[PDB]
């Protein structure tokens, strides 16, 4: 891996948003956190009101203004906003050459489970009233928004809603138990995902709803006729094997799934691509993907 790679490492473990003593305290270092990466001067952000959930449109010069990423930011279900996503979500609209729609879906414990799929897919809905076509519509999303993205498509195939063109799970979060193989052999080269910080946000997600609520913990959901899926992930990280599971349940329902295990990379290591050269790498693939399923 690129030696920026250690620079990233010693970041984050002194500043270890998921291990803060309280859920504001989680919040405000992942906001501290996201302020350091400063927004290009040709980022354009709109406020908007996405049929009752508060988003913001990210547009750049070479943004297709019909093609649309419907971004579902991470932080465990509980932290993460407009704010902290903005940089990830203005990089993925410059490679995918789209708009991005970054929404403010309702956040734990204030609002647990399904109060985010409620959102998501309710944002999508509106994309679709306002005149959104499906084939040139995308939803994408990093770790807790890596299991919403695949949770949302469920819960629009299941309205009989159409499906956008393609998705991307970034370091995605789809087991709420955290009993994957990597949890435990992982567990010494993740500076930021632990089992424990996992089972809290779990907790507030869940409100005492079965962990295998199949829209909360998508390793569980029906993922037949889902289209075609991104999951990129770092051999660096507890979450390696919700990845390797999501992409074999995936398959097993006749998914067209691409798995992509960056060597040594850590959790959503694209949110570091200013500093680092294959969180940039990865971004600028995503974009390839999405911009060959438009085609
Ligand atoms: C430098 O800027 C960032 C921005 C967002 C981030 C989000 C995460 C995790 C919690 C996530 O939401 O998946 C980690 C680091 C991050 C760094």
């Amino acid at each position: 891996a690129s030696e920026a790679l250690t620079m990233i490492v010693n970041l984050l473990r002194s500043q270890r948003p998921l291990q803060e003593p309280t859920v504001e305290q989680m919040r405000a270092g992942l906001e501290a956190m996201a302020q350091m990466s400063p927004l290009p001067a040709d980022v354009e952000l709109t406020t908007v009101d996405a049929g009752g959930v508060p988003g913001a449109w990210v547009r750049v010069p070479e943004s297709d203004p019909d093609r649309v990423v419907l971004y579902l930011h991470g932080g465990g279900y509980v932290i993460g906003s407009i704010r902290t996503h903005r940089d990830l979500a203005q990089r993925i609209a410059r490679a995918a050459r789209c708009r991005v729609l970054l929404i403010d879906y309702r956040l734990a414990p204030e609002h647990p489970h399904p109060a985010a799929v409620e959102d998501s897919t309710r944002a999508y809905r509106w994309l679709l009233e306002t005149g959104s076509d499906p084939k040139r519509m995308a939803i994408a999303g990093d770790s807790a928004g890596g299991g919403l993205t695949v949770a949302t498509l469920v819960a629009l195939r299941d309205a009989g809603v159409p499906l956008p063109a393609a998705a991307v799970c970034l370091s995605p979060w789809v087991d709420l138990e955290g009993i994957g193989e990597s949890m435990t052999t992982k567990a010494a080269v993740d500076p930021m995902v632990q089992r424990e910080p996992l089972l809290r946000m779990a907790s507030m997600y869940l409100a005492g709803q079965d962990p295998r609520t199949p829209l909360a913990a998508p390793l569980y959901a029906d993922l037949r006729g889902l289209p075609p899926l991104l999951i990129q992930v770092g051999t660096a990280e507890t979450l390696l094997d919700d990845s390797v599971r999501l992409a074999e349940r995936a398959r097993a329902a006749g998914v067209q799934v691409t798995l992509e295990p960056w060597e040594d990379m850590i959790h959503v290591w694209q949110a570091f691509a200013a500093m680092l050269p294959e969180g940039q790498q990865a971004i600028e693939r995503i974009g390839e993907f999405l911009r060959q399923h438009w085609q």
